[PDB]
């Protein structure tokens, strides 16, 4: 599995290149894994991945939540890996063919897929929560090794960990701004994803260091 | 939304020159182009403005927005800043995620298209069983524009029933995925067509042929 420094992944959702680079640079001593999503990519271009690689010693997870038909999913994954992303996130709710399309490209291209199981926001209760255990089981059957699950629902995160097994890699957003606790989340997740609690802080480095201090015995 | 010839081009070529050339070849037949991540992630969001400059066509950004509310808002803002007239949004992530998109669309004078049931085989696993409820959620939220599957006209018909005749419904899965243009237009206001046009030996003839086949419906 990827070796995530300090079990902490920065969710870099600032939408301005200068601010995104400044903040990421400020926390780089604490974090070697950065999640870049559509807020930044659609604002600054896919070349932002190249820029981050050039500036920082960071792996890049492209959080694109791929959710199209198999043929379009393949194209999205190809473009994303061509740009230099180490990994891409993929929704499971569109079904096994859509997931398989992404896995096939990732295999061919030597990169990784993260399967999104249950999401951390309130609306996830409406449809996703009821499908999530089956989505996770589907991932296991398809050979998915990397998963995303919700910090905001420890009971759900624990169940999802059970389903995927201890050998699978699990990362978890919803820590901080959405209400999730770093320590409790790391009982089940390999790494926590943190965005606003760091990138909106007056001192993002101090914010990151504070989170890390609070989980030091878990490192 | 008034779509010329009830036909929306799905421009999923991933090279700028080819995308512009092929769109140019079929421009007399359409005034609405769906641009998705295959083209945008290959050539950048500036491609949207370029299409508007060259063709004046309406642009639907088929981004299938599927994040938490806060991220959805940011995705919609970036997308509309680039000049998209509309954006597609998954309903599966729930009502708050959809509302986030509706808010930005209202603010910027744009439209949200709610994706109800998808057209590929995997849609049967989870989406199909939620789709009627997703459509009712759209109605509850005041959504006026919807996407449903050409490949299952009985499901497309049910979705039309739920949303009513006043709502606007577009439908992909025509041609390559097996759906029929005329049958789909029994229920949808417009059909989305990608590969059957953009992979054709002669895209203009392909478009003309589709339109010929539905001429009585225009
Ligand atoms: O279920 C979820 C919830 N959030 N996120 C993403 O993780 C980050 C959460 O950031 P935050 O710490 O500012 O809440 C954002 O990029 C959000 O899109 C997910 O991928 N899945
Ligand atoms: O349920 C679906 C099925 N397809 N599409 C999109 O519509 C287009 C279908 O193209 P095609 O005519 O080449 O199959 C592609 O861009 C695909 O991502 C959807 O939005 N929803």
């Amino acid at each position: 599995v990827m070796d995530v420094m300090n079990r902490l992944i920065l969710a870099m959702d600032l939408m301005n290149r200068d601010d995104a680079l400044r903040v990421t640079g400020e926390v780089r001593e604490y974090i070697d894994t950065v999640k870049i999503g559509y807020p930044l990519v659609l604002s600054e271009g896919m070349d932002i991945i190249a820029e981050f690689r050039k500036r920082f010693g960071c792996r890049i997870i492209a959080d694109f939540k791929v959710a199209d038909i198999p043929e379009t999913n393949e194209k999205i994954c190809r473009a994303t890996f061509k740009a230099g992303a180490d990994a891409i996130t993929v929704h499971g709710f569109p079904g096994a063919d859509s997931v398989r399309a992404c896995l096939n490209v990732a295999e061919e291209m030597g990169r990784e897929v993260f399967l999104l199981t249950e999401m951390s926001h309130p609306g996830a209760e409406m449809f996703i929560q009821g499908a999530a255990d089956e989505i996770a089981r589907m991932g296991v059957d398809l050979g998915v090794k990397n998963y995303v699950g919700p910090s905001t629902r420890p009971e759900r995160l624990s169940r999802l960990r059970e389903i995927i097994g201890q050998d699978s890699f699990l990362i978890s957003p919803g820590v901080g701004a959405q209400g999730g606790d770093p320590g409790e989340t790391l009982r089940f997740a390999d790494a926590i994803i943190v965005g606003r609690s760091i990138y909106l802080a007056d001192n993002p480095a101090a914010a990151a260091a504070g989170i890390i201090e609070s989980i030091k015995d878990l490192l």
